[PDB]
């Protein structure tokens, strides 16, 4: 008991000196929490991160089926750094972005950098070169699958396939890591399931995000969305193996003021009267699509019930 507790703290000192903070927690550790960092677009997404956001300056790694909210997470992401006065890129080798959407969630498009690589290796040199511009804030890379390889395109079966775009990745990544950490850049590598150089952004991201769809939810016999469920599987910011569910709308994204009550009756800060969401005295509203919609009119309020969750939770 008392002689333990010193060579543990000192094993543990040791292992946060050799390879850097966050190197081993106890998974019930609080977060340091860092001076600025790019919200999700979910309080409980950025609770579960422990940092209230993504890390700045790191690897992200964000990975889930097809339509998951992957995308939409990514976009929210670049939406507040542009908010927050950054600046943002998207090295697209997917060909899938609907800018009106990223326009319905935040995103100032018409200021997004955007490039359609050629290659895997001009898409990854690409986004080194901005990011060693030190201007950039986040860039997003749809997605690590798409990256093939200069040779693979060019049609030679030499190296047979067998490891190269893996390898374009290792290499990219290495090069890429020191830069980041540098400029103070976020990057995200948007990754699919069933992808390629998987393996290197596995170890070299501080931050790997699990999304999916959970259940489709309606006003009737119409699809107004997703509750979309996230884990973050690893976390080199703060304890790993967090989750958070929100919900996406089509054509809206992630609604704000859904985390917002959901994490306010998880808090305590807003009380169920049997349906009826209370707050400080006053009503939000009865069910929970009243309660969303008056936190939207409500702006005011809105932000007072996210300063209220940050604040009881030592986040932001």
């Amino acid at each position: 008991t008392p002689d333990r507790e010193k060579a543990l703290e000192l094993a543990v000192a040791q292992i946060e000196k050799s390879y850097g903070k966050g190197s081993v927690m106890r998974l019930g550790d609080e977060a340091r929490q860092p001076i600025s960092v790019i919200p999700t677009g979910s309080i409980a997404l950025d609770v579960a991160l422990g940092i209230g956001g993504l890390p700045r300056g790191r690897v992200i790694e964000i990975y889930g089926p097809e339509s998951s909210g992957k995308t939409t997470v990514a976009l929210h992401a670049v939406a507040n750094a542009q908010a927050a006065g950054g600046v943002a890129a998207f090295i697209d080798a997917e060909h899938a972005l609907d800018p009106d959407y990223a326009k319905k969630l935040g995103v100032d498009t018409d200021s997004l950098l955007v490039s359609q690589p050629d290659t895997g290796e001009q898409a990854l040199e690409i986004a080194d070169m901005l990011i060693r511009s030190g201007a950039l804030d986040i860039v997003v890379i749809d997605s690590v699958a798409a990256l093939v390889p200069r040779a693979e395109l060019e049609g030679e079966m030499g190296d047979s396939h067998v490891g190269l775009q893996a390898r374009l990745m290792s290499q990219a990544l290495r090069k890429m890591t020191g830069a980041l950490n540098n400029s103070g850049t976020t990057a995200i590598f948007i990754n699919q399931l069933r992808t390629t150089g998987g393996k290197a952004l596995k170890f070299y991201a501080s931050v790997r995000m699990d999304v999916r769809r959970v259940e489709t939810l309606k006003d009737g016999t119409n699809a107004v969305g997703n509750r979309t469920r996230v884990k973050v599987v690893k976390n080199k910011c703060s304890p790993p193996f967090k989750q958070a569910e929100f919900d996406i709308l089509y054509g809206k994204g992630i609604s704000r003021e859904g985390s917002l009550i959901d994490m306010g009756v998880d808090q305590g800060l807003i009380r169920k009267s049997g349906a009826w969401f209370t707050y400080e005295g006053e009503q939000l509203g009865q069910g929970k699509e009243n309660a969303r919609n008056f936190l939207v009119e409500n702006a005011d309020v809105a932000d007072e019930i996210e300063k209220k969750i940050k604040e009881k939770l030592g986040i932001g």
